[PDB]
């Protein structure tokens, strides 16, 4: 067995259309350790992101974070993709602050 890993994409800070924000992606609920998630544009992988060091949960789910330093636009989008064996078709959620 195992469990679904779920999706979060928010910006880390208010999101501010032709200026500079950064992303965050929480993909937690899983098991075991790793979980591979990307960032995308429109449906496109990004470059940019980088993931922090790991993390240390006590008991809950071990948490895993990976974020880009993005301009939002609003005729750009970004989106998250996580791959998971849970998931029957990698999980995708677009990035957005009122949708």
């Amino acid at each position: 067995i195992q469990r679904t890993p779920k999706i979060q994409v928010y910006s880390r800070h208010p999101a501010e259309n032709g200026k500079s924000n950064f992303l965050n992606c929480y993909v937690s609920g899983f098991h075991p350790s790793d979980i591979e998630v990307d960032l995308l544009k429109n449906g496109e992988r990004i470059e940019k992101v980088e993931h922090s060091d790991l993390s240390f949960s006590k008991d809950w789910s071990f948490y895993l974070l990976y974020y880009t330093e993005f301009t939002p636009t609003e005729k750009d989008e970004y989106a998250c993709r996580v791959n998971h064996v849970t998931l029957s078709q990698p999980k995708i959620v677009k990035w957005d602050r009122d949708m």
